[PDB]
Order: C-alpha cells, then sequence, then structure tokens
C-alpha cells in the first residue's frame, strides 16, 4: 500500500528527471526496489554545509563526480572510467554519510540507497531476486549510484559459521559486481566507520578508498564555520580559533552537538520570553 | 497472537485519541507490530516530582532534550537549535536513569517506543532488520518520538568478529537509520545502561547527548528519602532524615527504597498483625536499626 | 513435544482449578512453553514445618516477603508496604535455601514459576529474550506469582564483554521486565544462590530483600536433627540431641540429614537383614550417631 | 543425529523395555533420545562385583547403604531417613577399583544405568548443553531406578569461578538445580567417581554425601587383588609364595598389581608362546619377584 | 579441500589394509581424526634402523606388539592381553619415536598418530568430542594404536589452575581410557622425556613403560654402526670401538650429527668438484669429537 | 588487519614469482595467516660479504646448511649428506647472529619463515597449536624452507611444570612436528640466541648444528672493522684500523658499530655544521676509545 | 583521537597510514609536546650533554638529508640515561620530546600488560609497527631496569616472551627504519647485556659539579625573588657538596616557603635562607 505508493511517487519523479525513462520498462522486482531510490528533493544538505573536507571534495569531484555525470570528458583513455567501488571510510561521524548526502544532492545521478531490510528476505530464494534487480534497475537506470550503507555489515569477514542464505548473498554481490565495471553510467559505493570487518575479497571489490579522518585544526575551523552559518553570533565577544583549538579531538557530530547544545545556554533567556547572540564563553563552558 | 494484535490496536487508539493529526495515515504490518511497544502516559504512574536528588538533572533534560523536540515553534528562529539526535541516561545501578524515562514518558507528550531486544530480534531471515526499519518509519510518522531502549549496552555493544551475522546486520541498519540518508524527523533515541563502556563508539557518537545519573550525595539522599517517605506517617519529633542520608553512605535510590520498605514494614507489624488476625509515626530508630552505619 | 504440551494443559488446568479468574486470559506460544515451568503444591511435600533453625528467617520471609505479596488489602494503607521485587536466599550450601524455596511453593498462595535457564536459553536467534518476556508476561497475568531461579548467580552473572550475544541480551531484557518502563504488579523474582558475589551489581539491586542462610549453629543445628529424626523411633534415656549437636561443628543441614541417613541405616541393619531374608526399627541410640562423626 | 547412534539409542531403548516391561509407555522427547546412547546394560559389563578384591567391607557398605535402598524401597519404606542417598562419590588414589565398583554396580545392582560423559553433555550450540543435562534428569526420572554416572567428575563438578565459561557454570548450575532443588528426582543416583575429590565444588561435593575412599591396598588386601587377578590361572602347589609378593607390592594400586600379573604371566608364558608363534605352564614366585623391586 | 582429501585417501588405505573396514561407517568427528592416520608407506624407518635397543625391542615385541597383534596365541590365558598404555619415556634422542615409527610401520596395527592441534578446538566442546571420536575410531579399527608424542603436555599432572576445556579434556581422555566401556585391542602408546610431568592417573594408564636411556658402550657401537649403514667407512683406519668409547655421553641424535659432520667433510673435496660441475675415516670422526 | 592480508598475499605472489612450481599447493587458514612471516630477499639489505670477521664460520655454515639443503643433487649420493633438522647461533649479544640470520634470508634461496611470538600466541584455545601445525605444514609445501626463530631461548626455553598449559602444549606441538613421527621435507629450523643454556635438552638436540658467534678477536675485530667502513673515506697516512682493532678489547661487532658511529659522527660534524649553516682519522676512533 | 590528531596535525603526511586495535592502544600512550611544559633551556648544568644528545641523537635522526653522507652517520638504534636518581633523566626525556619533532612514545609496563594469553606480545609487536609506520618516532622507557630486566630461569613465561620479542623486533630480521628508543634508568647493571647493546649510545647523568650545580641553581631560581647583591650561589653551590638536582628542587622550594611567609601571611631571597636548609 504505502510502499507501492511510495514506488508510484519516486517513479514519477524519475520520469520528470529523466525524460529517458518512459520507455523504460519495469518487472515485480525492481518495481519493489524503486522505493530504495532517493531523489535530491528530499535530501537538504547538499556539498556547501560540509567544511573541513575540501581537498576530499576536490577528489570527489575528480574521482566519483565528473567521470560519472561527464563520462565525455574523461574518455581521453579507456582507464579514465569511473571506479566500480567507493569506499567513505573512517572514524564514525567525520561526515561520510553527509558526503553521500552532498553526492545525492549535487551530483545528477540517481542514488540507489538501498537498506539492508529492502535486501533481506525471509522466502528463501528471493532475496537474490532483491540483488539481482537491484543490479538489473542500476544497470537499466544508467546514471545512478549504488550507495551500500554501513559496509561492514553486509560483505563482512566470511566464515563457515554465518548463514548459508547469506554466503550465497555474498556470493551473488560478488558474481554481479564483476559485471558491474563493465557497464558505463553504474557504480557501487559504501560509507563505513570500521574498516577491519569488510572483507578482503570485497575490499579489492572498492578499488578507491577515501579518508575520511578525525578533523585537523583547519578542518575543526571550518566546521565551526559552516556549522555556525545562517545563525546570529557576536564580532568581538566571539572568536572560533581559540574554540577549534579548545576541542582538540572532537569529530564534526561531536562539534554539532557542541555547537547545539552551548547554543540553548547563550538563548535559554532568549527562549524564556518565549517559552512563558552567541558570546565565546557558552561553547567554551560545555567543554 | 490475538491479544497481542488487541494491545496493538488499543495503542493506535490512544495514539489517535492523543493526535487527531495522527488519523488517515496508514502503517506496514511491521510498523504494526512494533507499535505494540509504544508505551502511553496512562502506563506510566511516574511523574516528574516523585523523582528526588536530580533537579539539576530534570532541568538540563527538559530544557536541552524535552523542550527543543516537544516545540519546534519557538526554537525555529535558529535551525541549529534543535533535539539531539540521541541522549544517554548512563550511570551506576540504583539512580534514577530508568525513573527518567519513566517521567518522560509520562509527561513529555511526546510518542514513547519502549522497544525491547526481544521485539527486535526475531529467529526468522531478515526480519529483525525490517522490524527497526518499522521502527524507525514508525517513530517518523508519530512525528514527535521517543525511542526509549533500555539496558542500552547490550542492544548497541561493540561490533566484533565473533557478533551474529543478524545482530551485527541489525547494529548497521540501526546507525542506518539513526543518521545520514532519509533523515528522521523529530525521533530521538534514548539509551540507559549502566555500562556506558560497553556501547559501540559509532551508537556512542550518535547519542551526543549524555546524562550522568550518579550515586547520590548527602543532599540527594536527603531528597530521595523526603521524596520516598512521601504519603506515611512521620514524626514530628523522633524523625531525623538527615541522620538517615548522612548515615546512608554509598546507598542508591533503590537501596534508600528498600530501606524505606524495610523499616516502614517493621514501622507497622503492630498494625499489621492486628489486621491480620482479624499506620505508626515512623522513627529513626526503626530506619537505623536496619542501617548498618 | 506431546508430552510437553500435555504437561502444560495440566499446569494451566491446576491453575484454572487454582485460581477461577484466570479462565479469560490467553497465552501466546512462548507463554504457553513458559506454563511447563509452573509449580503447583502438590508437586512439593515440603512445608515450613520441615524447616528448622531458621525460624527467625522463615518468620522474617514471612513478613517481610509473603505476605505484602499475598494480602494486598492490609498492606495497602501504606505505598511503602509492598512487597519486594526480587528476594535472594544466599549462603553456604545445605543451610535450606531450597528448602524455603519449597516450602514458598507449597505454602504462599502465589503461583510458582520455578524456571531453569535450560528452558530460558534457546539456540535460535531471539528466542531466549522472547522466553523471558513471555515468562514476566505469564507472571504479569498470575498476578500473585514468584519466579523462581535456583542457582541464579549463573543466569544473573556479572556483565562482561567476553560474554555471548545472547546471553548479554537475555541479562539486558532480564533487567528490562524486572524493573524498567512498565510494571510488574505482583511478580517477585526469588532466587537462591550460594555466589553471591559472582551475581552482576543491577542483578543485586533488583534483589533488595536478601536473606543469609549461613551455616546452622549449636541451638540451630539441634533444630535441624530434631526435624530431620522427625517419625523416627529414637530413644528415651540413651539419645541425647544436644551431644550430636555440639559434636556436629561445621555441619550444615544436609550434612546432618546424611548423619541421620546412615545412623538410622545402621539402626536398622538387624531389622533389614531380617527383612531381606523374607523377600520393628530398633530404637535409635546416640552411639549410633557418635560412631558415624570422628569428631 | 548420526545413524550409528540412532541404532545405538533404538537397541538402547529396546534393552530397556525388554529389561523393565513398565517402560512402554514412557516417551521420551529428542534430548532424552540423545541421552538413550549413553544407557549401560549388564551385558556391556563384563565385570562382577566378586571381580573385586580386597574392597569387600567397602562392597557391603555400597550395597547395605546405596543399592538395598535404591532397588529395594519397599524393604527401606519403614523410616524417611532410610532412603538412598542422591548422590556417592567414590574417590581415592588412582588404580584402587573406583571404576572396578562403578562397573559392578552397572552390572549387577538393578538399576538402569547412564555413564553419561562430557562430550556428550556440551554442545557448541547455544542452550544445547542445558537441555542435554535437564533431558538426562529426565530420562533417569523416567527409568525409575536410575544410576548417573560421571567418571572423573571432578573436571565436570569443577569447584565455580568468575573464569568459568558462561556455558559451563550455567552447565553446573543447572546440574545442581536438578540433582537438588525443586521438584525432586524420585529414585535418581548420581554416582561419581574421581581421584581429585578437593577439584570438586563444595555444593556438588553437598550433592555427594556418600562418599566411598576407595583407598590404596594393604597388605590383605593387595593379596585378596593378587588372588582375584589371578584366579582362573594355574599358579603353583608349592613354589607360589601369595602373600611374599603382597608384602612385596608396598604402595601398589590395584592397577599396578595387574600390570604385574600380566608381566609375570607373560614371562611364564614366554617359551609356550615361542613354540606357538612359530606354529602354559604354573606361574612360580621368581616370576612375580624378578619384576618387582624390594 | 586437503584435509578432506586426506581422510578419504587414509580411508583407502586403510579399506585396502583391512577389507572388514569397507562395510562400517564413520561419525563425522572420526572422519576428522582420520587425518592423523599414520600408514606403513609413510613412515621410512623399521626396526631393524634402530640400534642399541635390540632387548628393547625384543620387550616392545613379547610384552606388547604380539598380544595386541595375535590374540589368538594369548587367548588362552586372560592376563596375556595387551597393554592399555605403553609410556616409552627417557632423555631426548636415544629413540622414543625411532620405535614408533617401527611401532607405526612393522606392526600391523592401524596408528592414529593423533597431535595436539587435531584434538584442541576453540569451539565448545568439539575437543570431547573429538577426543570421543578418537576412541570410537581406534575401537572400529580394533587393532588400533593411538599415538601421543610428548604425552607429558596432553596428559600433564592436573591442577586447579588448569582450563576448562583441558581439564574435561584430560578426564574424557581418562574414561575412554579406563572407564566403564572397555576398549576392544585399543592400545594407547606415548613418547616422552619428562615422565614426572604426566599425571598419576595417565601414569597408571600407561602400565607398560620402557626406559629408552643413553646407550652405552656397546649400545653406541650399535647405533653407530646402524647410522652408517650404506657408507662406505674404511677397512683399516676405520675404528668403530674407540668413536663408541669417545663419545660417552652421545645420544642417538648426538651421533647421528656426528655421523652427519663426519660425512660433509669426507665427501668435501667430492662435493667441492661436483659443486663446481671417499671412504671414511676414524681421524674424521675423532675431528669433531672432544675426547 | 586489511594490511596483514595484504600483506599475505604480497609474500604469496613474490613466492610464486621465485617459485613457479609453487601454483597448484593450496593453503589453509592458518597456513595463509603464518604466510606474512615470510622474508622473501630483497627485504633483507644485508649479504654474506657485509658481515666481516665470520669468514670460517660462514662458509662452515655454507657447507653444512646452505648446499646440504639448497642442493641435494650433489648430496644425494650418501644418505648422510642431509642438511640439519635445525641449526643455532648462539653466542654473546652483538657478534653477528642476527646478520647471518639475515644473510641466511637473503643469500641462501631459501623461503624463509622468521615468524615471532606474537604470530605463535592467540588468546583462543588450540588456535596456537594449529598456527604452529601450518607453520610447519606450509615449510614442507615450500619444500626448501628455513624456519627461523629470532631470540629462541624464549620460544624453546627449559620446560617445566610451572609453565603455562598452552605454552607447554606449543612447545610439545613445536617437538613434535620438529622431529616426530611424519618427516619433513627439506625444512630446516635455524635459531638465533644470547642464552644457550635457557634451551631445552629435547629442543637443543633438535638443533644439532650450533654455530658459536663468540666475541671477536683481533683479526676479527680488524675484518668486522674494515667492513664496516665500507664505502667510508679513511684518512690515507694517519690511520690505522690495527691499532684501532687492538685497543678495541672486548668489543662486541655492534660495539664496533657504534664506536664507528661514534667516530664517523664528530668527524663529519664540522662538514654537518657547515651543511647547515672529511679525512676520518684514527685519534677521532682513539678518541672514543680507551 | 586527541594524540592522533595532534599527531596528524603536526604531519599530514601521517594520516595514510592504516592502524589496528593493538597500535591504537599503543596510541593511547605516545606523548605529544602539548602535555610537555619544559624545554630543553630548563636543564642547567649539562649543556655538553645536551650538545651530544642533540648531534648524536636528534640531528642524525629527524634530518636524514644533512646526514646521508655515509650509512655510518645514522641514527642511534636505542639510547639509555643513566645515573645518579633524580639528576634530570626524566627532563632530558620530556625536552627531547618537546624540541625534538620526532613522535615519543612514552609506555610503561602496565600498559603492555595485558590480561588474556599472548596479546601483550601483540602490543609490543604493534608498539613497534606503529613507531615504523610513523617513521620519526621515539619509543621512551621510564625505568628499564623493571622491563628490560637482565634475564633469568626464574623469569615469568610471559614477561621473558615479552622481553625477547622486544629484543626481536628491536634489532632483528627487517630491521626497524628511523625507530629510536630513549631509555632512562638509575641502575644500569640490571639492564640485560643484550638489551644494553641495544643502546649503544649512553648517557652519564651523573651528580652534578661546582660549576653545574650553579648553572642547576641559576636555571631553576631565574626570574624569581633573587637578592641582587646578597647571593652568594657560588658558596651555595660549594655547599651542596653531592647533592642531586632533585634535592636542589627542595632546597630551592624550602627557601621559597619561608621567604614567602610574609607573603603568604599578607626580592626578599638570601643566601641565609638557602644557608639554613643546608648543612
Ligand atoms: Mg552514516
Ligand atoms: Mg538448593
Ligand atoms: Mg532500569
Ligand atoms: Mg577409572
Ligand atoms: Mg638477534
Ligand atoms: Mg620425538
Ligand atoms: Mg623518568
Amino acid at each position: 500500500r504505502e510502499s507501492k505508493a511510495k514506488q508510484s511517487l519516486q517513479w514519477e519523479k524519475l520520469v520528470k528527471r529523466s525524460p529517458a525513462l518512459a520507455e523504460v520498462t519495469l518487472d515485480a522486482y525492481e518495481r519493489t526496489i524503486l522505493s530504495s531510490i532517493v531523489t535530491p528533493d528530499e535530501i537538504n544538505i547538499t556539498f556547501q554545509d560540509i567544511g573541513g573536507l575540501d581537498p576530499l571534495i576536490s577528489d570527489l569531484h575528480e574521482s566519483v563526480i565528473y567521470p560519472l555525470m561527464m563520462p565525455e570528458v574523461y574518455s581521453n583513455s579507456p582507464l579514465l572510467q569511473a571506479p566500480s567501488g567507493v569506499l567513505l571510510y573512517g572514524p564514525p561521524g567525520c561526515g561520510k554519510t553527509m558526503l553521500a548526502k552532498a553526492l545525492a544532492k549535487e551530483s545528477g545521478a540517481n542514488f540507489i540507497s538501498i537498506r539492508m531490510s529492502s535486501i533481506m528476505d525471509k522466502w528463501y530464494g528471493e532475496s537474490n531476486k532483491i540483488v539481482d534487480a537491484m543490479f538489473s534497475l542500476a544497470n537499466k537506470l544508467q546514471p545512478c549510484i549504488i550507495f551500500i550503507d554501513q559496509i561492514d555489515s553486509f560483505l563482512r569477514e566470511r566464515s563457515s559459521t554465518d548463514h548459508e542464505v547469506t554466503a550465497t548473498l555474498k556470493a551473488e554481490f560478488m558474481t554481479l559486481w564483476d559485471g558491474l565495471l563493465n557497464n558505463g553510467r553504474v557504480m557501487i559505493i559504501g560509507a563505513t566507520n570500521r574498516i577491519n570487518d569488510i572483507d578482503d575479497a570485497f575490499l579489492r571489490r572498492l578499488p578507491k578508498r577515501f579518508l575520511v579522518s578525525l578533523p585537523g585544526s583547519d578542518q575543526r575551523y571550518k566546521i565551526l564555520s559552516v556549522l555556525l552559518k545562517d545563525t546570529k553570533l557576536d564580532e568581538d565577544e566571539f572568536d572560533l580559533q581559540l574554540i577549534a583549538d579548545n576541542t582538540k579531538g572532537f569529530s564534526g557530530s561531536d562539534l554539532k552537538e557542541l555547537c547545539r547544545e552551548a547554543a540553548l545556554d547563550a538563548a535559554k533567556e532568549y527562549i524564556k520570553q518565549k517559552r512563558q547572540p552567541l558570546k565565546t564563553k557558552d561553547f567554551t563552558k560545555k567543554l
């Protein structure tokens, strides 16, 4: 019911986006899996809301963005195609999933960001049908990004102690990942917080690795700059550099709460007027 | 079962009565079974002023957590003033972390999902991930939703090689729905634990707001004993709450409740033996008799 | 299984026989599996009169555990006069913790779920958590209920990262259903253990009423010997229970029962020999008892 | 389970039904069926109570305190303290005859015998070993006069510790609960043999009240053991001096004398077997003495 | 794949050796035990390759091998049975595993040369099942010898500090070795240097014990003569008795390297020519000898 | 760790590159994790020509270790011409045992499994014994293999009743696979130690070929100083290496290496200071010599 | 996280290094210059020792471009700072950490020790691996006589195995590039001969001389309440014969405490204040 309504709405948006999908024909499993296709309308974060990752944004535009959306520009050599696998890994909360958000927002390709419940199925045999529907829809709807959120759980360190169904699913993912690279505008992307849990064969299956590490001092400065945008601050009583060097060892999400929570205290009296500027002291008193 | 589905229907009726805007919306089957974990304020008999010794923590849990989530109209002047994505009520066992959850469920006005690990785990293949997806989808549908997972350390434990495939899959699915693509609305994932160090680093990241509900001090023990001894016969002269609070060194709130229960039982055994064969002003001697100093 | 289903049906029939109000209440499958651990008073042959030495402990257990649980009308004048959320019977082995549990299952009118951990733990994923959830739900349905876990130190052991996923989530689910958001009405979890220090701190705080069933004293040993030697001829002038009471230093209650077992066996060494040749009990004197322990 | 295991279970159930006709209506679940492969029928054991020498006071005490109270409850049903013990521990130095007594108990006590081993109890699956122990106790209750035997019981019922595996600690607690908790077993006795009594946990030692110390043999006990081992053998009428060997084998266990008898008889048969290999004799004391150090 | 192939190959070899084994079936754990079966083809050492221990070889035949392998000859008297255990103890290098190789090859017994890696498993209760299947397979291959080299670590003295899996493993080994269920012609052979490290119950489970001690002068001469088989030696300069006398305290390993080091230089002028593209001597051997 | 698996993959690639016939051999998981400890050539920057003062020892090591193992076709004419089951390089520290091990790794051509103790160690029950078993099985598969144990006195320590259960089981498993029933191929276990007496007696007899890398003499110290001062511009007339060698009484090769490091530092200190703003002589060596 | 962030900040090339869990627990003990508040100028009376430590420790290690004329000019495998206790070894290590530019892993015996079997071996292996991944690294052991004790047959198997694998990784096959060991102890004879060989550069931080005591005092009470004319520091240094650096700190603290007695109640420091606190 609601899944069918979401599928129809997503298909209407894709028809409005890509005119080449008017003649595109779909079976039951593919129609089922467009509910995982996300569009840049619901995503509210573009590439400009990420701070401290500007060189990584530059390598992103060089590797994942431009070759996928401008293959004619990157066609001087046959090996200039977009990579089959991109791994946006790093310590948790450093902005990898926001990088995926910005990819969906800015890159013209679709973002088929499935969720593991959608692929996973209780009836034996049907789960492989969901995987091949994923790959076939990704090939047929040509400009797209297969985003596999949390690459660690699926394609984990394989062993005989795991389920037979999950081993067959991993084998099929490897199988259609082999044919994934020869297709032009198709691509699989994973983003995770730990790398040791990734399967070594599947690690080889992602021949492009990104380093979303903990922010540095300059990266902390940029993160605090873009996190406090479109908010009312103060000029002389407030400074960001001392704050950035004070919050050493903090991921951007830890600064997100630090930006958020400390801004309540400076606005508690401001809220108290409706409940019934940011000094440099409010963020620092939260440390 | 039939009784289960009756409980799901009754919870849906209470949710519709609470928010009339929740009508004319549909739920999946998995969302429907997830709805059986909804706890409504009539189920909880614990009030915020039934918690003693945590008044600064009660105030902080109001201003930094409940008010930004409940009324975004006044916090919409700055989009950075929103509610946290997660709240952790950690501390030693005995303090009022779960009672904080009880009062927060009763009188925040937010839809409360008291999920348990039994309702999340399913023996069948891939159902648990669909259950967690349904939980987050229902939290999105009931827009001011709070999802409480008591004893959060077991659910969001550190990922390891010994972890079951379904468990690691469940944890990754929880992370994916918790933050990132297809972001939730006014959805809060509140956890309580007595072992904070057992929580995974990514899951610890997803709980940025952390409330340390530590062991009570002497004044905190006095406040806890005062709120526990409410609605009982006190002594205007012989009772000395300050002496009991001083002598109850290293006593958690549950330890003081048992001391209050044991003292009041001995303070009424003259009455109880009289009624059973068919109260009394409580004293410091009754409390200190069961107290070992 | 057929035998398990028959046991569940018989136990449910006994429960509705004991409490006629539990007829409209229905149960799911997991609660039906939990029902096979219900202990009816007819399954227990041990009364509180069969426990000696622990008479102050028995009286304290009654007035602080059983009467608040079974008579809320008497104790409803104060909100503090309630049964404990948990009771722990800890002490050295053989002193009578399981004896107290049997007398509690027989004497007190509360329905007794003497759950064993084999029925709790399941090899399938998430079944054990559902089993514990059903255990607590059935204890809620049979409103005055006692959930008994003998040797509770293994179930409620100290949590660690070396714990299995199933047992960690099982312990957490037990904590949540014990003292979490929803409140159990008149459910009371009672544990008998020998290693109290093995129990987790949160599980220990969920067992606030702790009973130390320690090793018997000389007067306690005399009381236990008098209880054990009931329905026995004994003697009148030669026998001296007091002398055995002093000589049994460090003897637990089970040590005295075994001591009484072989003492009565040697008293019957002449009578059984006549009876075995076929296919009156000789009066028991403390010469038979003293010859057993080498003091 | 394995096909050979299922065949053994079916054969054991047929043997138990034939021995006790009242067990036909008794039904078992899967776990009790796996326990059924540990049943030791008297035909499996070829060792008699008269094949044990030097333990006649211990054998008599074992009979009148273990076997007759369990196997003859109508004789002892006159006093509540005349019952069989809930468990029996056969302890002592190795080789003195603990397993000999257990084999005699398996053959000619009359109780159904479950010589369970720890490999049949432990399972790599979660909650399976506890169900195995529960089924072991349930099956022992169904075969009402039953003896559950655990050889080398010190490893099974070891002293509990925080370093114990959760499966092992849970297993020990379940064994304790079924051994003596609520819903007491009718006529189930847990007989155990060990040579490390101090390794047994205090609660488990509590559940084994009838302890039999099968100690090292004395001179007369060594004489009796040597006479039993040298039975249906030629020996001698004038040369052999069994008392000299009994005195000279100071500190010898029953197993040490069996090997000494084995080595002495081999030397006595060295000439005869040499003839037989290509295609006995009266044993003398010099055959035992030449292998003996004094 | 390789492990299962080894199990299959050992099973075909055992069926070829004994045709009665074709109709029997094995559990999965017994099949895992099958990979440790040692056939006489693998062993390249016989009883004639061991010198100095001719009385020990004769005793190991008469009291151990023949009662196990010829029960018809020994069945008239019930005391003439094979030992439940055999311990080959002594200082290292004297020929314990030499005798074990000769037992694996010359004696007609199936040989389970089990090691510790194939017994201990990390999963709960597998190791006990591995031991149970080892004894079950030894019973199915009825005249079996289970050889545990360096048995002092396996059957170590039990302590309260022992691991729970290790303690239950040792108890299961004791039960299947000498418990209620008698083992039919199953024999446990252990070689060790530290006999006192073995538990007393395990030591009593090994009744027949052979002390493979340091060689005497005559024993050293015999070992040197066996080691120098298929070697030119000499005719006039060679004096084996002087070498045997001057190798005081030398074990069989110490002579084997002495024979090796004396042969390296003896053929060295032949090797030096061969690398680009002789009879031995007493002085040659005396060069490495320290009198 | 992904780096560890990549290191095993690189070691395997270099192994099949060195030996083309090493292609159809399949490895278990434990053999694959032992494969990370392979020390291929050109991972070692030290040859036999870089070791001074050990020419008789190097020649004896060659003729008794390398050629009987690497070239069995020459030695097949006599059964006593086999390689030793083990080799022990013992002596006081700093005399060049690990130098000889590095030269064995680089120059012999044998596959070199220089396992450390942490590779063998495992917290899980039974895995360490499986690690040793797979190490020996892999050395059998890489048929002319040399397993090197640096600081062998701790791995093969004297067995005792106070030894840990896992370590005692490990040492017994190592002893069984070293010399028990199933004979190894062209597998040699070379070990270096400072305390030979700390090695167990059976582990010592499993190392029959013992090489004593003792403290250098006068001529040995002269050769060590000459090979240490190679590609270094010494003084043409003021230098006297024999005087330095005689003055370095009781000096190991590492002790001479530090003295050479000390003497070359303050010699070029003027050059280095001028760099940030040399004819090395005997007086610089005797400045740090007493 | 803090230490890894500082190591990334000091050199961006360290971000590309992939690490393991044991390497992360080693990263739990890498000491960064922000925690150190004491410089090389704080050490007095050891100017030739400081210059020798510079020219033979830090310049050969941190700037091998100007030390690449010969391979003989490389940094030593280890340095042992040994002498009378309380003489300046700890500040020598701390100032080397501050003014070296090298990552100063200061790890103790307690942090190496692990509960499970063989995990300490992997801790030591990942310590040396982490020092190898970030090449200009210094591993600091404090009181190395406790850790690198002389090997004995009575040693526990865990600690003997740890010491032997430390010797293997320190100077063994696959030699460590740019990995440096700083040793501080007061009992040089308690260290094993092989470990002592692994620290071939030795510094005698002995009891200060008269001029050394004068320099230590002059650095110690710099910018203090020192007298304009009535302070005979030479006489004080002569009186404190055979006084450790830690004794001079106690001497200066004791004299300043009595000199600030009027200030506590509310440049008066003189020779007699120092004289009354010495014999
Ligand atoms: Mg994410
Ligand atoms: Mg009990
Ligand atoms: Mg709680
Ligand atoms: Mg026995
Ligand atoms: Mg070395
Ligand atoms: Mg051997
Ligand atoms: Mg220091």
